[PDB]
């Protein structure tokens, strides 16, 4: 009894991903099939109807189902729309579309983490009982170009027809609160050059130069020169978060910024530290220097334990 | 005699809360039933109607009562429409909708505030005396990775139908001036795992190490390097404030940035001053010395009676 | 002859100042009440006609003559119309609106400056010997928490009909060239809080312990402190341009930080003189030191008649 | 033959230069007249049509041409439509708009620039055989308070009509391939207020106290310090280009700051060559000191001859 | 067989580039003429049907073929519509548009990238076998003054029809499943004026001059210097970062901070390394002032090599 619904998904464009809301955009063209009364058309041969006029044939009582895209975040952007109806009966309806996509997405391993972009569409109005998804084509362009992306898509996309019991209906009972649903997957990783080369490395490089702070012979040389070694951090603590997309929690680089902030508070307690521990008023030389090859032991092991996955 | 209308409201992200303007972005579904009188449709089965289809019963004569949302700002992104149209009379509104909503909302308990996302529904023509709402069903998803969300969502959504006098009308008298509201609350607090992390440690951080320079020997040391410390803490309000959320008024960390302000503000005042307090020009090492642990103590204090409430 | 049209324009939410292109929003309803030819209702009722159904009306001849907010600035987004046709001729024009306005506004005293924000209506076609302004009624809400509103309300709203001879016109003459004009006025002031505070304030702690260059002892020290408050002065700038409102001029804060900018370059001049002021050598140290009050009375005197307003 | 259009543009706000797309935004009314077949009006009185009507008569056969606005970035934003219909033939078209206009503008001389503002009007369908502009009006306020405006317009509008003869047209061939264009023209210069005493000056005292390098007395001292004069150079670069509007080419601005980099660097090439000039490893002093005018006139004398205009 | 179709591009404004979505904005008009069943059209003359009136000739059976931008991101604005409806059969469909599009964009060798902004049109619903493109002929406008341009379009756009294979379809089978393609190419290059003047050469200044604390005398001196170069080029970075398109590769500016970044990191151990080099733990002042010509070298051979292309 149900109809039969062929769908088929043609993916142009994944861009513009939102790190704080959770969403993307997707432009591509949806294509569906499916067969009804048999039909006169103007030679034997099947019709095209574009557009404007889509709408004056389902006043004349045409059979077009409204297929919504669950997870998209209000109404998407429709180009042009196109019945090809068929003699025979079945009827082919093609879109395109663009439209900002949502899901949940975990940017916890920034930046080097794995999303999957993803289409929820299922019908409407009609239920399994009346409409339900035959089968599911999802088609992507291949990318060769991928390094001058910004993110690799990994692998084609994964389909999904199921169906979904919305228990809560104010309809009827006998199995009137199941809608069939298609749901397209695309797996990526990120493209992680930039922000290798242009953010992590030099982090490390100011927060190794940090620890020359150890080879300076006078205390106070060693403690003003904190002060500014300070400062840095700050700066690049600004330079990150302002480039960097922002987010509810702490990445891997928000973290390696949290620890440049510890080790040159942890100078300051020891160098200013080391001028008062023995007697005499020694600068507790015993101390230092062992620094100079101690704190990048001690910052670079306690630092080998951010395993937060 | 008045008509009885029945809410169900299904709440699927509540995002983009704007800091300055006070709104939210809330997408959604929206269902009303209420009966009239019943009628021949094809089949003994219910009619289903999308879309631009809706306008075409209107025009017939089909009753269909706009429901506003009070507090939005704006015409909403209206998806999907649909009605279902039962023979037994009852009539029921299907849309789905995307809407930036306005709440009072207070942030200055930041980045620990407690906000209430606010929904209130009213019919735009039809007084109480005509159309009241019966009940309201609020549907809630359920977030599991929270830790990875903006907002936490606590509890589930509370409800009010209630009635409303508006005073100044232009109608008549008898009884012709309340109108019915459906008011949805839900609650949530902000995650504030980013903000303590990133921002309030390092803050303190820096706000220590300021003291630090009470443990340098020299003047002119101590002088000199508490304007690297001014310095600092301007570079941490600049920080601080580009992604901060934008206020007309200051949050917590606002003070704290103040008083990082008067904190070395008041450190350049001793320093200047123990440097002339006493005669012959013996710098009071006293003052000085006491103050290794006396500021430590007065900020601490006076940070810790930023009990307003 | 003509129609007299009652107005009453209700104020939710005025919001979204934008400073460089003097504009700002505002939520709101509009009514407008006349009378015409009488009519043939169902029931001896009014009748409520909504959105879609209104264009209908307009079709069959009625006349409902479009009102024009005259400094909005772009078609201002509708939300519900309605219509209430009563049997006894009158007619009532109900729609929401949020538009963007213009008016005149100076923000020369920021933040301490007074604005008003205005509605100018008028209708499109009409003049007033077809169609004017009976009387205009404005409500406005109670800020009762303005404490937390960017701008405070002060005094209830202002209301004012009028006429406008537009003189060059490309149709008639005859007195046919004035416009029946209702004009709203709503003064409001700034919320001068969070400026003061974490603005105005810490500028001021910099600008003061700028003076405390003096009171280095050596002449190295004093001069090469001063090219740190030079950057301290630039950072500052900084924090302030990026944060606070964009402009065509200069304001109060952007003044002080003007003199920061002169008060450095002032002392650098006198702390690279005191060097050479006098023979021998000598550092006469009887100008600097007369400078540890100087600068702190003398910037405060010839900038004490910051008298411009 | 031709039908004759007389044009009167309102234009109420020239706002929102956009300095890298070259476009600003021009809010008015447009007025066009022609004369028709003469008509019978309700009443011997002339006929208003607002908005949605004008469609209805447009179907019915009424001529109303497409008037094309062509250096428009995207169809406009029409407010009002207003058709006013006269008995004795003429027509009246009536409409407000809000658009987004392109001009060649050349910001070079910026903060010291004049601009002027364009709007062409031509027909979009019909050549000068068959349509042309007779006549165009243009009205605008004079802004007099022009010192809280951020552009002072030099003047009442000039305008221009022409005929523009398209090459490639796939229409027909005898004189059928020109066009009646109106060409208006705004002239107006930049109010160099705000960036004279925000931007120029204070980057002149920094630039000034750059100088004041060559008055500290050891190598030390001198070197070391240039390194943060540097650094001072970098902050106010990044200052101004983050508030100042965005160019594909270098400002007045720009070069004071690569002069002020140049001159650092010129500072520091100077510094270390004094110092090892000579034998006996003495500091030539003769060399240096006379850069206490070297510097301040040799910029101020090569930098006077920056006649690039 | 196929229906003939001769398409005209005008181009007016390709204008901002977004270097993240790999878009470009083209404000035009196309020109498509074919050719039909004759027609009496009134008078003897074409007929021209403008905007809402081609969609009532479309409702009565006109065959307008719609066209699709095949590489747009959303639907473009479409200014004035016209049809030009020809006695001798001719059809000429004239319209305007704005829209944003998208083509692989490889930012590289910025800011001296060449980009090829290309436009593909293609129909939406009919074949090779029933509808293809005759010829194409495309428009640009000489830029007379392209030195305040961003972009130099570089020679006449080049053109290319070709058919396009589209595997996966449910239609027909002789010959049905291939369309016809228009291919603009336009050929431009980036002014790469103030990104060298204002962003380059104070990067070599800088970077240069970091390396003149091989010239400070003391240990103490050279090394607390080259905490203050670091400060300086994270300034730098920032200040790039914030005014630079983003990009999710490093360009030729983003590898110049990475070496300036390096070269304060080696120096820094070689100061380092220099005290100690040597027994005694006498500064290896051999190693040094070798330095001083090692590095402007060093650098400038192995940096002279970064011909990564
Ligand atoms: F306040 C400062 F951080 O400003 C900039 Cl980044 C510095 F350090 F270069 F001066
Ligand atoms: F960074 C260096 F410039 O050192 C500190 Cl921040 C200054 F500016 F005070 F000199």
């Amino acid at each position: 009894r149900p109809v039969d619904v062929s769908v088929s998904i043609f993916i142009n464009k994944i861009y513009g991903v939102n790190t704080l809301e959770q969403t993307y955009k997707v432009d591509g063209y949806i294509v569906a099939q499916w067969t009804g009364k048999p039909r006169k058309t103007p030679g034997d041969k099947p019709l095209i109807v574009e557009n404007t006029q889509i709408e004056r044939w389902i006043n004349n009582g045409l059979w077009v189902p409204a297929l919504e895209f669950i997870n998209v975040v209000g109404s998407p952007d429709t180009g042009n729309k196109r019945l090809m109806l068929f003699p025979d009966g079945r009827v082919i309806y093609n879109a395109r579309f663009l439209g900002s996509f949502s899901n949940d997405m975990d940017f916890r391993l920034f930046p080097f983490d794995r999303q999957q972009f993803v289409l929820e569409l299922e019908p409407f109005s009609y239920n399994n009982q009346q409409l339900r998804f035959s089968d599911i084509q999802v088609y992507t362009e291949n990318i060769d170009n991928e390094e001058i992306d910004e993110w690799w898509i990994r692998g084609k996309a994964s389909t999904h027809i199921s169906d979904i019991r919305y228990d809560h209906l104010s309809s009827v009972q006998p199995n009137q609160n199941e809608f069939s649903r298609i749901t397209v997957r695309i797996d990526a990783v990120r493209n992680p050059s930039y922000y290798l080369w242009s953010f992590i490395l030099p982090l490390g490089l100011i927060i190794a130069a940090s620890w020359s702070v150890f080879w300076l012979e006078s205390f106070s040389e060693r403690l003003q020169t904190s002060f500014t070694l300070m400062l840095t951090v700050v700066a690049y603590a600004f330079y990150t978060s302002n480039i960097l997309p922002r987010l509810p929690y702490t990445t891997v680089i928000d973290q390696m910024i949290i620890a440049g902030y510890g080790s040159i508070f942890a100078a300051i307690l020891l160098i200013i530290f080391a001028h008062h521990r023995q007697a005499n008023g020694v600068e507790d030389d015993l101390l230092i220097q062992r620094c100079r090859l101690a704190f990048p032991l001690g910052f670079l092991a306690i630092g080998c334990v951010l395993v937060i996955r």
